[PDB]
């Protein structure tokens, strides 16, 4: 079975949706069932509130197999409202064996007000160079800036 | 300055060309000057002899920076003479900090006789996901099979 995990820790989840419980995105190298019908899932995703400037994701490659991630696109679609989203990790790297936090930042410029559309396109490859996991095609996320 | 190195060790070089001296291919992340005019370099490259079944390449990422390699193509163009070239490393991985040997195998089938054309297309990427080194475009190598 797969060894990859991606989740939002209970504390971060509490700050985001009010419920203090881990939000599983990938478990044992498999996308969580709520993400399969992605367009339906995006409707239950509100625009990231003004109080949140960054979000903590936790990931791990829990076994002996090596996995490589790559951020293909970190792009704001409303550059006048928010600058490009950021990550505190190199764009290309290894998924760590020890569970580690990736901080995704949403840099509202303050020179305007509104909701900024943005992309976080990431892929995970195995040691054969095959893409085994990735941000659903054409996924768009939103950040409320004031 | 760069930290990547790729070379053919003096012992392997002796077996291949008769001269016992390291053959530098990449030094400090830069392609060796003999490879710049690649078509001229390929003329000084004879078809790998019948006595050699595999070749040892030595590589290292000598610094703190992480580098990722990927074998994009390991392909025989004469499948009736030689099967696809092989490597004893995963197709996608990290360039090791400790100098390590990659064994490239040339599996002559023995069901025929002649010279087999083949490709070894490899890329090296930095932590930003940019290709910084790669097999020269359209490079072709040859293996004498009997
Ligand atoms: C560090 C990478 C972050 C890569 C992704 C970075 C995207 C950055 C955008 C952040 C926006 C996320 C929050 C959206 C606003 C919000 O409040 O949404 C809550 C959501 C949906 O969760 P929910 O509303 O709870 O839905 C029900 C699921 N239950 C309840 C059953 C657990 O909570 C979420 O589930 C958020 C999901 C965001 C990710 C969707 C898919 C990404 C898949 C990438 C796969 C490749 C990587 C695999 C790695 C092993
Ligand atoms: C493990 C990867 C092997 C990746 C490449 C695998 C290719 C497999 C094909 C093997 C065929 C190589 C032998 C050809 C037959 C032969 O006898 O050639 C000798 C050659 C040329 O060397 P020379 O004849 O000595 O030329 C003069 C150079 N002086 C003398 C100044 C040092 O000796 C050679 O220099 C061989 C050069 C073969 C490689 C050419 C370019 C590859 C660049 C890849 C860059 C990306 C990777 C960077 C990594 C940090
Ligand atoms: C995000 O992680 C950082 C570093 O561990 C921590 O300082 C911060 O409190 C975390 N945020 C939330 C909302 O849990
Ligand atoms: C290639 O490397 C292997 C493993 O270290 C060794 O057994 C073999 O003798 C080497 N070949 C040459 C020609 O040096």
């Amino acid at each position: 079975t797969g060894s990859l995990y991606l989740w939002i820790d209970a504390h971060q989840a509490r700050v985001l949706i009010g419920f203090e419980e881990d939000i599983l995105i990938v478990s044992e190298g498999k996308m969580a069932p709520f993400t399969h019908d992605f367009r339906k899932a995006q409707q239950r995703m509100p625009a990231i509130p003004v109080n949140i400037h960054s979000m903590n994701f936790t990931w791990q490659a829990a076994g002996q197999a090596e996995y490589f991630y790559e951020f293909l696109s970190l792009r704001s679609l409303d550059k006048g409202i928010m600058a490009d989203p950021t990550v505190n990790v190199p764009l290309l790297g290894t998924v760590p064996h020890k569970a580690s936090v990736v901080q995704v930042g949403f840099p509202c410029l303050g020179k305007q007000d509104g909701v900024a559309a943005f992309e976080v396109d990431v892929i995970v490859m195995n040691s054969e160079g095959n893409t085994i996991l990735k941000t659903p095609q054409n996924a768009i996320f939103f950040k409320t800036c004031q």
